[PDB]
């Protein structure tokens, strides 16, 4: 029983390493200076210098919004390739595969975003850049309101000190939520998640002797993430009153 759960964990970790360009391990090493330093964007001048220097003519707030929008669409492709590696996922009905992805990707994006963040800012362009929390806040309304709730989540989430092995299972649990609207076959999804949760619980016990509360804390974080997405899509709704990506538009119309 436990041997199969450890096999699941390893399979997910190996797939995780394949699917995502920058792991938390590599991100924290860059953030602590335990490695070539990223270009720091902290004001308008450094933003322009960063755009020329970093290998990635409109209004600054819009330019940053567009780049982040396009990074989000790349993120969903990465998550989709990871999802297909989760044992049993591809055996699900295709309509349920896409439904789980649509309702789940943004929760996963903000989960993994936390790996790139500290209290001072966020790693961008696969660790080549570092954009400060206060610079993002200084952007004109309502663009300055986007990242702050993510930073707020990240500092609390990062205090849990999860590693890539923990996160691989955590994100798999989130993708396979049987309570997403419009699901055709709930039972096979619940079966997979129950096994992933067992694997998660075992992983946390072995990997984190310093805390017996982690599993419960992580369940709490899963509900918190749903609130972050809801806040994000509502802030996206008021921007309809100020070039939105069509793929994201399709995801949002289900989320509204
Ligand atoms: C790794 C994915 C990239 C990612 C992650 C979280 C995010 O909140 C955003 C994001 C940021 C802004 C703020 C810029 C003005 C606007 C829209 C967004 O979608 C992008
Ligand atoms: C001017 C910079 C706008 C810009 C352009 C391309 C990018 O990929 C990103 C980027 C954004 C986040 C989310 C944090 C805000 C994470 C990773 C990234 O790489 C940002």
């Amino acid at each position: 029983e436990s041997a199969d759960l450890r096999a699941l964990a390893k399979h997910l970790y190996d797939s995780y390493i394949k699917s995502f360009p920058l792991t938390k391990a590599k991100a924290r090493a860059i953030l602590t200076g335990k490695t070539k330093s990223p270009f720091v964007i902290y004001d308008m001048n450094s933003l322009m210098m960063g755009e020329d220097k970093i290998k990635f003519s409109k209004e600054v707030a819009i330019r940053i919004f567009q780049g982040c929008q396009f990074r989000s669409v790349e993120a969903v492709q990465e998550i989709t390739e990871y999802a297909k590696s989760i044992p049993g996922f591809v055996n699900l009905d295709l309509n349920d595969q896409v439904t789980l992805l649509k309702y789940g990707v943004h929760e996963i994006i903000y989960t993994m975003l936390a790996s790139l963040m500290n209290k001072d800012g966020v790693l961008i362009s696969e660790g080549q850049g570092f954009m400060t929390r206060e610079f993002l806040k200084s952007l004109r309304k309502p663009f300055g309101d986007f990242m702050e709730p993510k930073f707020e989540f990240a500092v609390k989430f990062n205090a849990l000190e999860l590693d890539d092995s923990d996160l691989a299972i955590f994100i798999a649990v989130i993708i396979l939520s049987g309570d997403r609207p419009g699901l055709l076959n709930v039972k096979p999804i619940e079966d997979i998640q129950d096994n992933l949760l067992q694997a998660l619980e075992l992983q946390l016990k072995l990997n984190h002797p310093e805390s017996s509360q982690l599993f419960a804390k992580l369940l709490q974080k899963m509900t918190d993430l749903r609130q972050i997405v809801t806040e994000h899509v509502q802030l996206l709704q008021v921007i309809k009153k100020t070039s939105l990506h069509p793929l994201l538009q399709e995801i949002y119309k289900d989320l509204y």
